């Protein structure tokens, strides 16, 4: 019947109470699952939120128990990390013809970029030709932009790969889809597999290959699962690899920017750092070299979250600036400024936030006087400004910018990374009464940029800003339990997520839930057969443009009413948050 070809794969809503017995719950991929720790994230205060998220983040480093999915510290994963590090060596031994590509949509593409730089630096510091590069869904503009819709084309991702692989002779291609979901990556890997002689695909993400996304891709004949299964087969001959540890669900469901992006870094820096540091030591990568790194990264979670009360306080002050109607500025030097940007831009699609709400700045990329003249005028009593830097930075430039802002804001806090017994100039650097100095044990680095110290710092920053920003908005009511209900459908994965939220919250049938969603999207056109049968892209292009689509569809379903009736019900409640919450009673 009209539709069956597009919604056939969607599991039926289970009957109340049998959500697990139905077998439904075991097919929700980990990345999309509801984390049990965050059942009530919408009733945690800023102190509980930092706890529960900091807890969630810890699950990256949990070990495998006794019938269970492989995790990061399991032997099959470390073994794969070694073999891959291995394959990165063959390419470092042969830079003429060689390339290494790090590719992802969204935050996976963001993490890819950062790492491609760091390891380019590492080879610059050694006077080696840089071999890393990156590919992001939507081209390089995508790095610092919200562009959710660009990940849905396999041919796109393939074209980008054909470009950058020029007339190279040996190309390692690392595809990063946290969900083993994004068509961008799917094509790249599948294509890699058609020319083994040149290419080596390494798929990275955080679901088992049996939860790999399996719906049809519009411009491609195989699904991610098929492509992933076939790579897993090629691993036995070392011509492809899948690195897919489980790290547990996200604190905010399907927010793979967070634990997924963290784990992407932890997992990839480790592996690559290991492969570098060990080539010119004349030695093969061992698990022992890897674990040195992972344990350092593990220490960093504990280092980072031991400043939780302060993290909670900064969040409170970001939540209030927004609760009024003011803005937040994340001000950062070097890489930690980029991460600031990427946290800000990510807030847009993740929260229906506007590009000023939580903005990032690198010294997007404005200079010292430049930022003084341009942005400094626009500030206000109620804002918040956050300063992000190490003591190795250049604090003459830093003190300047804060002194000027103190006048006009007085809601400033700060994030400062330091080796033990570095000291903060200006004994009256108060300024920041209650800093977040984060103080790093001296480690034994041999590389001239101290790249391992870099990653500790980047990650620690990412955890803070993720938790800050993500937390701020929870406090403001916009999260439902641990789901963002009212998201903007801007690619196919988000469309399915919306639909899955409808089935869960309403408990009503798959057909009914699809019908309500499609009506809410295309209102005032009614459901024709053309519409029912249309590719998910068509829905997305129309929904992406609209507001409250999901909450309207859910209301229609609960009240049993028309779209017309529920639009007027929405406009007759004080807020979307309150309408939805009480319809659920
Ligand atoms: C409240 C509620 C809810 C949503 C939820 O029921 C849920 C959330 C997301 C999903 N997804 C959303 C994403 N789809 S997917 O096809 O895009 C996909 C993505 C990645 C992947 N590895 N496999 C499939 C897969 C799956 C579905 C559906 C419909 C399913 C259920 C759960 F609670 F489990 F979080
Ligand atoms: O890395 P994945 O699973 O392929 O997802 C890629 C992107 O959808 C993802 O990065 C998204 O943009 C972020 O908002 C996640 O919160």
């Amino acid at each position: 019947m009209p539709g069956t070809k597009r919604f056939q794969h969607v599991i039926e809503t289970p009957e109340p109470g049998k959500w697990e017995l139905s077998g439904y719950e075991a097919a929700v991929p980990i990345t999309e699952k509801s984390n049990p720790l965050t059942q009530d994230l919408d009733k945690a205060d800023a102190e509980n939120i930092v706890r529960l998220l900091g807890q969630c983040d810890a699950e990256i480093f949990q070990e495998e128990g006794q019938s269970t999915y492989q995790r990061l510290y399991s032997e099959s994963i470390l073994t794969t990390m070694v073999q891959v590090a291995g394959k990165v060596q063959e390419v470092l031994k042969e830079p003429d013809g060689g390339l290494v590509v790090l590719s992802g949509g969204g935050t996976s593409g963001r993490m890819a970029f950062l790492m491609s730089v760091s390891f380019n630096q590492l080879m610059k510091g050694l006077g080696q030709k840089p071999l890393y590069t990156y590919l992001i869904a939507g081209g390089d503009r995508s790095v610092v932009a919200s562009r959710e819709g660009t990940e849905d084309s396999a041919l796109h991702g393939i074209e980008e790969l054909k470009k950058v692989a020029a007339g190279k002779k040996r190309v390692i291609v690392i595809g990063i889809s946290v969900g083993l979901s994004a068509p961008f990556v799917a094509g790249q890997m599948d294509c890699c597999m058609n020319n083994t002689a040149v290419f080596l695909p390494v798929l990275v993400g955080f679901n088992p290959v049996s939860m790999a996304r399996n719906d049809p891709i519009e411009d491609w004949s195989s699904t991610f699962r098929q492509v992933a299964e076939r790579m897993q087969k090629m691993q036995e001959k070392q011509k492809a690899f899948v690195l897919n540890p489980a790290i547990g669900p996200e604190g905010l469901s399907g927010s793979s920017r967070m634990k997924g992006g963290s784990a992407t870094k932890i997992l990839l820096e480790t592996l690559l750092l290991a492969a570098h540091k060990t080539v010119d030591q004349g030695i093969a990568a061992s698990q022992r070299c890897l674990l040195e790194i992972l344990r350092t990264f593990e220490r960093a979670h504990q280092v980072t979250y031991s400043q939780s009360p302060k993290i909670a306080t900064l969040m409170k002050s970001v939540s209030t600036s927004l609760e009024k109607k003011g803005h937040v500025y994340l001000v950062g030097w070097q890489t930690l400024g980029i991460i600031a940007i990427m946290d800000g831009v990510e807030c847009i699609h993740t929260f229906g936030a506007d590009f000023r709400d939580v903005r990032g700045f690198l010294i997007f990329t404005f200079s010292q006087e430049d930022f003084l003249t341009s942005i400094l005028p626009s500030l206000t009593e109620i804002d918040t400004v956050v300063f992000i830097f190490t003591l190795d930075d250049n604090l003459t430039e830093v003190q300047t910018i804060v002194e000027q802002v103190k006048e006009k804001t007085n809601h400033i806090q700060a994030l400062a990374h330091s080796t033990v017994g570095q000291t903060l100039p200006i004994p009256l650097k108060k300024l920041f009464p209650s800093i977040i100095s984060i103080t790093w044990p001296l480690l034994f680095f041999e590389y001239e940029g101290n790249f391992i110290q870099k990653f500790q710092r980047e990650l620690s920053t990412k955890w803070v800003l993720n938790t800050v920003s993500t937390g701020a908005h929870v406090l403001l009511g916009k999260i439902l339990q641990n789901h963002m209900l009212d998201l903007r459908i801007s690619n196919s994965k988000l469309f399915w997520r919306a639909l899955a939220m409808l089935q869960r919250f309403s408990g009503q049938s798959k057909a009914r839930c699809i019908e309500s969603l499609l009506r809410a999207i295309h209102f005032p056109q009614p459901l024709s057969d053309d519409i029912r049968a249309a590719p998910i892209s068509c829905h997305v292009q129309v929904a992406h443009e609209k507001e409250q689509v999901i909450p309207i569809a859910l209301l229609s379903l609960l009240f049993r009413c028309s779209i017309t009736e529920a639009q007027a019900h929405l406009a007759a409640a004080p807020s979307v948050c309150e309408a939805v919450r009480s319809a659920l009673a």
